């Protein structure tokens, strides 16, 4: 059908069709008379999978031959989403499969909707890992993603009575055609036990063993025939485990629970033992694999030349003391040598500055679960503080501030401090975030070792986030500048010479309208809810959290509603406000915000006077697959976190690449986005980081805004009186109380400017031509936000490897 | 190589080789440089599996078209063993695969040893189900085996310090290439809840739901292109199950534990709740499947004409009240009509008369777990006893004896009584066993409904138990009478005309010697233990139980040892005594017997004076795959259970078919075997059932034998003094005490005759020619014991269907 989807050759379409029928018969054991759509999806998946194996085997053989430096990306989350379409895109098989299935009397788009998302992540952090794997494969790096194969990923969200209900994400129910179990590479992981100090070295004994079984998933690069590996570990009990008889066998579950479920927290630390086990489990199994592969290439001096370990936040921080343990206790290297190797091998990426999100494990937990690691951590702390003491003689407070060990009620280990001390590089994920790290939370560390601190602004893959989810836009763009931009996004700048092109302006606007129509139809199909495709699509999709301020969005929505009720026959640009995102199960305030959103919709959506001028919809079960649908359909992207709280944000980049304008604060990557497109082409509002600090120094008093802003006062009074909860008048008492007395994110402080800015948005939307021209200026300057750029920087500035766009023989 | 293994055609060997390489590449994702023997086994398994699918799909399509009466064999055990070789044999692919793998530089026998046994059974009962599935497919019956897919089958037995150690049988670790998950046919099963009596009918509400996910395994008939299905259910928790968040997800294990492990008891009832759940789980899911299939063919009058349900013992007895529940509560049929249909549909097979093995569930368990079923059972009991009262007016004791409800300490439900009342046919598994059922335990029922009682002597499949495990013997036999006997075992009688044939006598003896050499080599390979291939192989393999009397065998062994020590330079026929079998984990006496066996070996095997004249080896981890190795190598088969305790036995038949002579009591099928071959060609000894009864009436006093038999006295004194346990003098105090004071199986009573009989065995072994001629007379008359004969009788006399030897188009 369209160019960017590849060729539908005669031979290939014929070949695909026969292999499809082969798998349906031999693999699924079915016939066209009893096969269901799910059967067809699997037949198609196995057919596409076959095309991956050849490349997968030779890519790995290639790395064995050339023995390049290996990159190991350790993460407890990989938010992959669906794999079928992405694989077809990267292998240039989309049109061929489209034609082949068409000839078989099947609609491929229908089959793609059957695949379950691999939701092994919570949000931004997990999605970043997924985009990174795609980019590393596309740039020809010998990279491996290592994590845990959770039996249950992020929970599926159901909305009942306006409340969030959680249900298990049994994503493996029907099987996973993409993974390949590798039981032959099963490795043992140790827990508990005690440390024994003998003549030569310490020994960790009397441990409980849990086996780590790996499952490999192929990661195809974009049309370069490279196929890397994502290896996820699954917990298995040894067969002699606990070996009445029946009970012993049933208790195997205790050990296998390690890989059972993903902790559903976004930017929040929960110090649970099971989570610590998951963290050590992935680290212990991964490091043995890394060392095994390294020896199969004694000379650990070259270890840093052949290995790079990237820690995605502090979750896998135990890799530092585990590497020391192996080198010192097992390989018998002297401490100093082992430390040198460890530091040169490890690099750490920080993803947040919120205090409640930092990992600080109670010493008593480490003491019982990983006694040898605790000892190693104390030794690391001791030698590190000696270095600090020598650099800043007499500065006793600095010593207590920089210690890896925190004193107080319960002693804790600051994992972020552990990571900085044991890594040769520490980076933030957006320029403003990296600067904040050096000026505030890690200031002491920056003064001691300035060279370690870097910035690596996040990015998103243009394959999944443009070509895959928005073929219409990818097509009109290719028509003008070719297809080279898909793997070199900076080329989009060439579109700047079309900002005055009447044909292009028309096509861009047409693509957006078609996406909105397609999405508006979807909302009625799977969720039965009518919306006006001619209205401005105002959307805020991301995890629910106070710092992201979905509440500020809510205040604007109610303001719009009250203004209409006040002057009904006055014209206002029609809007469809869409808010979606999951709340962590134990995050009460977040769950109350979801309820507030649906409650607002319950009133606004049924008010005769409002008509189709304003609609408030809460997008249920926001996940990667839904993001691929709603982002291409958006007109306005809400990125309104309080300045200084959103480390980077990545959803913001997805919206910019897909033709939506942005209303946001100068926070995270929003700053660089506005800088790239020009502030005149961005809707910036609110306090800057400096303004927030001034307010804190003076003392934030929400009452002041309530007293001086009549419209704000009205909203709070409506909330308090039960206007949005007739049957339960005080239902939102907690929300009002927080807003009025202990709002850490200063919602009221940005209210006036936000509402004012929103008026400017509506004004521009009334002029289709100028709205679209500004959109082109955004799309054209979004090149910097490709994860290919991000990965190229990690490769050159941290890992010490050169990216390559060279194709491998297929 | 040999005839019976099929043709190794040019085209097929070429085709096999290419598909082997295809699977190794695409399916296993490997190359010849990194592939291990396990990888090769799987590539071969998938290649053979492909040949099954075509036939599997058309067989099932065939049944849908012709809509024949369906046979449902319900069992909680299916002791399948390995599947690769069996599939090749039944598809006539053995020589072709042998050649194809040979050309690829691989030894197929080596690859076959890699497959894990599907050990979803304990012993005879489970193996019978497996042989039956093979025969039903070979006789063209539209049959389905229904059971549970245990994650862990019978435990693997390790011997440590002469003691049995159990370890989990993680048979699914590397995957199961034979099964096909069918998540689309998942069905709900209910537990707990309460009964609500409304206007029209009762309702079972407030139940906890567990999902039953089926896994289908193909069952190929012998060269007739028929491929039936064995459907095993796996327990899955619903996604809204228990829906802190993490705990709720982790507790899903509670529900999924239902299909976690096989209860390891052989002829012993353990009233545990989890076992009851397993029993209802298989019954509930299976019946919905049966009814679904029946409706997809309202008129339940024809239900018995299209459905036959065979209950393998009482384990699935809940099928009776569950069928009533569905017909009455859900389909709204009147009780009388529903009962008529139920009785005509169900048939019950009893497998033992030992009191401790009968299922008698506490009413309080059924009351809580299956409240509606308890009510239905009481109603059944009420109507049944009214029938008894009308047939035997005034016989109040008969009423209490025949009740399904047993009174006493705790009220219990006798499941055997439930089965007889609700089945149109009840059968024993050997003539003597079926007679005992009518004369003793079920005498009252027989007098009420004589027509229900039948006999169906057990059998074994000649495919697995001759062709597969003993190709050498199958070959020399085919050379004389052709291959027709493999599916018509009665033809072996033609071998009687070769009993005087010098060439045949030589070949038979040669095959046995080769098997013994092959086994003697295996013992050194995997277990490092030297044995003399020229000695008589005396073997007793079967589960360890007091009624099977491995202890009587032990007494003879020690007698042989003491006789040698007494007259060292006297000649005695060399023997290798082999005993193997697992003991239930909680069966203390059984575990002590295993220890005694190894203790005897510890003394006998290292006594210089004995030399290679006597060896006692305990065969570790006896299972189907080991049976296929040791049975063809045996000279003497020990079937010495106390008369009246072994319902049938099937191991006895395997030995007879493979060239071993039998020493045994007139118990179970031994009686019919001796009758078929002629008592002169069998080594019968001991009390008959009548003799045992006389002894009980008089009172069994072991002391009497101890006082009158000097050799027996010596053995008991050696045991009591610690002769076989120097470091632990009283180690066997429990054994001696039981033998002397409370031996329910009268070991001493048969000692003299047993030892005398054993002398006659040794005398015949000294004359190779006459020993072999008697062997031929046994092999030649073993035809009656083919499970094809057994199944043909079930088909005609119970299920009402005609067996067919007609091939289906491949
Ligand atoms: O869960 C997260 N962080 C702490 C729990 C470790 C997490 O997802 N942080 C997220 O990481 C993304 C990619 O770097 C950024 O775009 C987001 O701003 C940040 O919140
Ligand atoms: O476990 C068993 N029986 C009771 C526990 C139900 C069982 O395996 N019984 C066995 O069934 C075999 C086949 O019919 C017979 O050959 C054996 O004699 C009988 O013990
Ligand atoms: C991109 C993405 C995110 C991150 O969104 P932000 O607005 O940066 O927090 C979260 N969830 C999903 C499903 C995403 O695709
Ligand atoms: C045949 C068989 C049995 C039954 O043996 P009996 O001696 O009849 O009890 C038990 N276990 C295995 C593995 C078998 O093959």
């Amino acid at each position: 059908q369209i160019s960017v989807r590849g060729l539908a050759g005669v031979e290939n379409v014929t070949e695909l069709k026969k292999n499809f029928n082969r798998h349906l018969h031999f693999t699924l054991v079915k016939d066209r008379n009893v096969a269901t759509p799910r059967d067809y999806y699997f037949a198609l998946a196995h057919t596409v999978r076959d095309h991956l194996v050849g490349r997968w085997i030779r890519t790995q053989q290639h790395y064995y031959e050339k023995d390049p430096k290996r990159i190991y990306y350790l993460s407890l989350e990989f938010y992959m989403g669906r794999t079928l379409q992405n694989t077809m895109v990267n292998l240039a098989l989309e049109n061929a499969c489209d034609e082949a299935t068409y000839q078989l009397g099947l609609d491929m788009e229908e089959l793609e909707e059957i695949e379950e998302d691999a939701g092994l992540g919570n949000g931004g952090l997990g999605r970043l890992a997924a985009c990174f794997l795609d980019s590393m494969a596309t740039l020809g790096l010998a990279a491996y993603g290592y994590g845990i194969r959770y039996e249950f990923g992020i929970f599926n969200q159901k909305i009942c009575g306006g409340w969030q209900m959680e249900e298990a994400d049994d994503w493996l129910r029907y099987g996973n055609p993409w993974e390949k179990a590798r039981p032959e590479f099963t490795l043992p992981v140790h827990f508990y036990g005690r440390v024994e100090h003998t003549s030569q070295g310490a020994k960790w004994v009397d441990t409980q063993v849990v086996l780590a079984m790996p499952y490999d998933t192929p990661v195809p690069g974009y049309r370069n025939n490279v196929v890397n590996t994502m290896r996820l570990w699954s917990a298995k009990a040894p067969n002699d485990f606990n070996l009445g008889y029946i009970q012993a066998v049933l208790d195997r579950n205790l050990a296998e629970n390690i890989s059972r479920v993903l902790y559903p927290n976004d930017n929040f630390f929960e110090g649970k033992e099971l989570r610590l086990k998951q963290e050590y489990f992935v680290v212990a199994a991964t490091l043995q694999d890394i060392i095994r592969r390294f020896k199969s290439s004694t000379n650990f001096d070259a270890f840093p030349d052949k290995v790079a370990i990237q820690l995605n936040d502090t979750h896998p921080s135990l890799a530092i003391p585990e590497l020391m343990r192996v080198l010192v206790d097992l390989e018998r290297l002297d401490w100093d040598k082992a430390w040198e190797v460890t530091v040169k091998t490890c690099a750490y990426t920080n993803h947040t500055v919120l205090p409640e999100a930092l990992e600080r494990w109670p010493v008593h937990l480490l003491e019982t679960l990983l006694p040898r690691h605790l000892q190693i951590i104390y030794e690391i702390n001791q030698r590190f503080l000696n270095r600090v003491a020598a650099a800043f003689p007499g500065d006793v407070d600095r010593l207590r501030r920089m210690s890896l060990v925190e004193e107080g009620a319960v002693k804790r280990i600051n994992m972020a401090h552990l990571c900085i001390a044991g890594s040769h590089a520490v980076n933030g994920v957006a320029r403003i975030h990296s600067e904040i790290l050096k000026k505030t939370i890690f200031k002491d560390f920056y003064e001691l070792e300035p060279h370690k601190f870097q910035n690596k602004t996040n990015g998103i893959t243009p394959r999944r986030w443009l070509v895959l989810c928005n073929p219409g836009l990818a097509e009109i763009i290719a028509e003008r500048i070719g297809e080279e931009y898909i793997s070199d996004l900076d080329q989009l700048r060439k579109l700047l010479s079309y900002v005055d092109d009447e044909a292009f302006i028309r096509d861009v606007a047409k693509v957006k309208q078609e996406n909105k129509l397609k999405f508006a139809a979807y909302l009625e199909r799977e969720y039965k809810v009518h919306i006006n495709p001619n209205s401005l699509f105002d959307v805020q999709v991301k995890r629910i959290h106070e710092y992201k301020r979905q509440l500020l969005n809510c205040l604007h929505v109610i303001t719009l509603y009250n203004r209409i009720k006040k002057e009904p026959n006055k014209f206002v640009v029609p809007r469809t406000v869409m808010i979606g995102g999951k709340a962590a199960p134990g995050y009460h305030m977040a769950k109350m915000i979801i309820k507030l959103i649906t409650a607002i919709g319950d009133v606004v959506n049924h008010d005769p006077v409002v008509g189709d001028r304003l609609r408030v919809i809460f997008l249920e079960n926001y996940r990667v697959s839904l993001a691929e649908k709603v982002i291409p359909a958006a007109d306005l992207s809400e990125q309104i976190s309080t300045a200084g709280t959103e480390a980077s944000g990545t959803g913001n980049m997805k919206f910019m690449l897909n033709g939506a304008l942005t209303i946001g604060t100068m926070d995270g990557a929003n700053v660089e986005m506005a800088e790239e497109a020009g502030e005149e082409n961005f809707f910036i509002f609110g306090m800057r980081v400096e303004d927030v600090d001034r307010l804190d120094q003076r003392g934030y008093n929400a009452q002041e805004y309530y007293d001086r802003i009549p419209e704000l006062r009205q909203i709070i009074e409506q909330l308090s009186s039960g206007f949005f909860s007739p049957k339960q008048p005080d239902l939102f008492k907690d929300i009002v109380n927080m807003l009025m007395h202990h709002d850490r994110f200063k919602v009221f402080a940005d209210y006036e400017e936000y509402v004012k800015c929103q008026e400017r948005v509506s004004a521009l939307y009334k002029n289709p031509r100028e709205w679209t021209r500004m959109v082109i200026r955004n799309i054209a300057t979004s090149g910097k936000f490709s994860s290919d750029r991000t990965i190229a920087q990690y490769a050159r500035e941290i890992w010490g490897v050169e990216p390559s766009r060279q194709r491998l023989p297929a």
